[PDB]
């Protein structure tokens, strides 16, 4: 189920997992407690599938869309700060973690994709999607191209979808209608049409995953990429000149990315709620602990901590990554945010390698999820 005296901890591996064991070890330094870090692939499917089965880690990292399902399957714990330490973070942070009032996870970091360009290839970015296939043009009587990112994940597709209008679920009247989706409107549709057609005129791969595209930009072989923050440690490494920026519009119209909000919660299984309660606020949440996650992989553009934030809000990549969020939507965190992710992964990647028609791809999608 656990183990009980000991914490592990599930984090993705894009993440900062180093710096995430370096407090662990100041945790078990200072207390006594054995603290494990692991990074499963597929976290976010398996946990549910062995935190039913009444085991699995102790803390869950995860952005916060998840959260909602799992705590309706009740695999989460309610967790509660009190006016001390919830007033340490922003309010919206607060609530982007609460599922039908209640608390079911502790916020970290948000998340916003940011377009990530080759100063050397282009020092103007483009501004529109519109002029990246004349672009390609251009870069590819050089044996270079003006794009990749990775197609494989909706999350990386969704901004795109979503200018011209595209959205998952409508809100109303405080709540969520979860049988008006618009993952088949007119604006997902020019959206989609306008990703198949980079494809289908050779300006993109239908196969390019997050490895592809990594080892392309940061071998020198592409100008423009679309990621986080995660990202930028291994940006550093290769040593290409990059700026980070807002992504372009479509139809004039802002990308409009889904954000994500990391966020921390406790297995409704943990036999040791309590040290996880510890370590999660004394240890993590802390200028100091915020610190260490953030050396080792970039944290995001803003923190849920009000004094850390207080520090990294000044950097140029920090602020546009502000700057793409604001121009986003926080994600839901209803349980339904799983079938939407699943029916829109399929549409893109059938549409994408043409077995379907973005018509039928988006219709169909559009049916699994109301269904
Ligand atoms: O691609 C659909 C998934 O999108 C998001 O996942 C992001 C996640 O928020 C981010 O922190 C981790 O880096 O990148 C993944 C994209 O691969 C949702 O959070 C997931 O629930 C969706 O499945």
């Amino acid at each position: 189920k656990i183990e009980e005296g000991k914490l592990v901890i599930w984090i993705n591996g894009d993440k900062g997992y180093n710096g995430l064991a370096e407090v662990g070890k100041k945790f078990e330094k200072d207390t006594g407690i054995k603290v494990t870090v692991e990074h499963p692939d597929k976290l976010e499917e398996k946990f549910p599938q062995v935190a039913a089965t009444g085991d699995g880690p102790d803390i869950i990292f995860w952005a916060h869309d998840r959260f909602g399902g799992y705590a309706q399957s009740g695999l989460l714990a309610e967790i509660t700060p009190d006016k001390a330490f919830q007033d340490k973070l922003y309010p919206f942070t607060w609530d982007a973690v609460r599922y039908n009032g209640k608390l079911i996870a502790y916020p970290i970091a948000v998340e916003a994709l940011s377009l990530i360009y080759n100063k050397d290839l282009l020092p103007n970015p483009p501004k529109t999607w519109e002029e990246i296939p004349a672009l390609d043009k251009e870069l590819k009587a050089k044996g270079k191209s003006a794009l990749m990112f990775n197609l494989q994940e909706p999350y990386f597709t969704w901004p795109l979808i979503a200018a011209d209008g595209g959205y998952a679920f409508k809100y109303e009247n405080g709540k969520y209608d979860i049988k008006d989706v618009g993952v088949d409107n007119a604006g997902a549709k020019a959206g989609l049409t306008f990703l198949v057609d980079l494809i289908k005129n050779k300006h993109m791969n239908a196969d390019t995953d997050y490895s592809i595209a990594e080892a392309a930009f940061n071998k020198g072989e592409t100008a423009m990429t679309i990621n986080g923050p995660w990202a930028w440690s291994n940006i550093d490494t290769s040593k290409v000149n990059y700026g980070v920026t807002v992504l372009p519009t479509f139809k004039g119209q802002p990308s409009k990315p889904f954000v994500g909000v990391l966020s921390a919660g406790i297995n409704a299984a943990s036999p040791n709620k309590e040290l996880a309660k510890e370590f999660l606020e004394n240890y993590l949440l802390t200028d100091e602990g915020l610190e260490a996650v953030n050396k080792d992989k970039p944290l995001g553009g803003s923190v849920a901590l009000k004094s850390y934030e207080e520090e990294l809000a000044k950097d140029p990549r920090i602020a546009a990554t502000m700057e793409n969020a604001q121009k986003g939507e926080i994600m839901p965190n209803i349980p339904q945010m799983s079938a939407f992710w699943y029916a829109v992964r399929t549409a893109v990647i059938n549409a994408a390698s043409g077995r379907q028609t973005v018509d039928e791809a988006l219709k169909d999608a559009q049916t699994r999820i109301t269904k």
